């Protein structure tokens, strides 16, 4: 397939879409022809490909079940700990309305209720107004008590198997090129894992409480219905606090509405300014209530030192998950040249996350 | 691991006295719960073995009054340890059956699922008996209960693939285990002396082959209604949906009507009774039906007698099939449960049962 390929014109694609439909969904979803449940790819980020599935007004719901859903499917391995952290996220959400109704949870995806919105831009998370109402969006979320592993070793135990099965599907031999600029020149899956158990000897130096976490805070995942919601907790775990806020800021520089190769651009400029993360912080903290209105700016100030040292860590992060899809995701994302450019973002901003130390 | 330490224990070990075992459920609620959890010393931490189906062993775990929760987390939790054998699927339509349980508040909280178990909030109550299942004024209570878990909307797998899914995992993991030559042997008064995994596999492929032509309605199914899931809090509740998932709904029902006949309250090994003759009588279904459709409110009252009628007729197939499901499953806890159950004969009890009832299920054809 590509950008433009019309969905249901795949057969086969439109067979499986029509299986999982009927088999979460049931009532008209079983029976209706194959040629009367209409399938249309919808835009979306580089973690998954979307397909709107939809019955003809000719076999319409003929009980409770909806007449459009959406099938969203990923390609990042699965682990026990995440198939049932997932699970009991996506059900909580669904179950306190604070989500997509969940319809169905398979190997590799998912099937939810169709949200009609549209995400915000790149540029759009940096406009004041926009971020002011991010950040009570994050401040909720981090409020949120999930039944589920409360210490931070997400990050970490998903790093260690990405590395571990990248490790395997590269020979020993094989080594990444980076952008000198960086520092290092280029690293094989040896150093990245030295690097992993840096990290690992560092994050847990940080004193940034520990919260549930969204950990993909992109612009494609906060969106305005047709108010902002966050969607997508795919990557979700209790985690840093200041993970969340140290991803979310970078996203700020990372453009994903680019139509040539390796379509995502980075400007490193756009980063907020200090001033601009700690409006962030202090709408944050105001709507957590759980700071006097006298201390507000200075717990700020303390966010935004805490936020820092997870900056490497977002991109050493999301370059060794970049570097994995490469083999694993049919995603139309230059995927190896963004796994080699988050690295290098890694190299070059190491020392905030050393000098927790 | 958790198992290892377990098939050490015994029913009359204090919990409290098995360090190891403390230091396991200490990491759990840790790691689960938080705060006081956290840093409670093991002294503090106080651990009771609670009687439990043989499905799984139960331990409460508390902080003492010494170090009292410092923020939202209970003060006690249960944690349930399992011997059955995950799959992705099942991982799956746990997490999403307990937490919508949860949150839906028709279950104990959930606090947390991990590889072999999970911790849940734990309630002050006692179980039914055996005898207890078969008294009209209980009997009509569950049945008005399983009329409400049928009309729960379940985002999990729709079609009944659960039951024959389960089973064969579970046959193919049971062949592995033991000597290909390997028969287990049957009492004879049932119609077959022995069989080994090949047969169950055959037999496997006729209880699948003639469960699809049931016109049973499909829906979301406890499918382990014995009286221990069944308890009078400190007003019945229905607890551990472990084996749930959409199914036909005659299994609950035949499944159910068969637990009538098996007490678990036994001293001596093989440690359970069972009594055929305490099945229910047709009237004594009936009645139960009679309730479960006046529940579910999509009846007219003048057709609630010809209705349950209905539901026994289509309820008889299954009896043989939650006699061949819990029969495969026996034999495959033999090698993997450390409780205190006979678990080979029960296995060979439920098999002989099931082809002493097979024709019910040939007969669908
Ligand atoms: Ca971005
Ligand atoms: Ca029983």
């Amino acid at each position: 397939m590509d950008l433009d390929t019309d969905a249901n014109t795949i057969p086969e694609l439109k067979e499986r879409a029509h299986m999982l439909c009927a088999r979460f969904l049931g009532g008209a979803w079983k029976t209706v022809p194959l040629e009367h449940l209409r399938i249309s790819r919808i835009k979306g980020g580089m973690s998954n490909m979307l397909f709107l599935c939809r019955l003809s007004e000719v076999y319409p719901p003929i009980r409770n079940e909806p007449n459009k859903v959406l099938l969203r499917v990923y390609f990042n391995p699965e682990t026990e700990s995440h198939l049932v952290a997932e699970s009991v996220i996506f059900t909580l959400l669904s179950e306190r309305h604070l989500g997509p109704k969940l319809y169905g949870i398979f190997s590799g995806g998912r099937l939810e209720e169709y949200i009609p919105s549209r995400p915000l831009s790149c540029h759009e998370i940096s406009l004041a107004h926009m971020s002011t109402k991010i950040a009570k969006r994050v401040a909720k979320v981090h409020q949120l008590e999930v039944p589920i592993w409360k210490e931070p070793d997400y990050l970490c135990e998903a790093l260690q198997r990405w590395l571990k099965q990248l490790t395997g599907t590269v020979d020993a031999e094989h080594r990444f090129d980076l952008p000198e600029e960086c520092g290092v020149s280029s690293v094989n899956c040896l150093d990245l894992a030295r690097e992993l158990e840096f990290l690992r000897a560092h994050i847990s130096l940080s004193k940034s409480p520990v919260t549930f976490c969204h950990n993909d805070l992109q612009e494609g995942n906060i969106l305005l219905p047709k108010r902002l919601v966050l969607i997508d907790f795919e990557y979700a775990s209790y985690n840093y606090r200041a993970f969340d806020f140290a991803n979310h800021f970078i996203e700020w520089t990372i453009d994903y509405d680019i139509d040539e190769a390796p379509f995502y651009k980075i400007q490193t400029e756009n980063f907020p300014e200090n001033d601009q993360m700690l409006e962030f912080f202090l709408n944050y903290l105001r709507e957590q209530g759980n700071t006097r209105e006298n201390e507000l700016y200075k717990k700020s100030e303390d966010l935004v030192q805490e936020t820092l040292p997870f900056v490497p860590v977002s991109h050493f992060f999301w370059g060794v998950w970049g570097l994995l899809q490469v083999e694993l995701s049919p995603v139309g994302f230059g995927f190896a040249d963004y796994g080699r450019d988050r690295l290098s973002l890694y190299f070059k901003h190491k020392q905030l996350l050393k000098n927790l130390a």
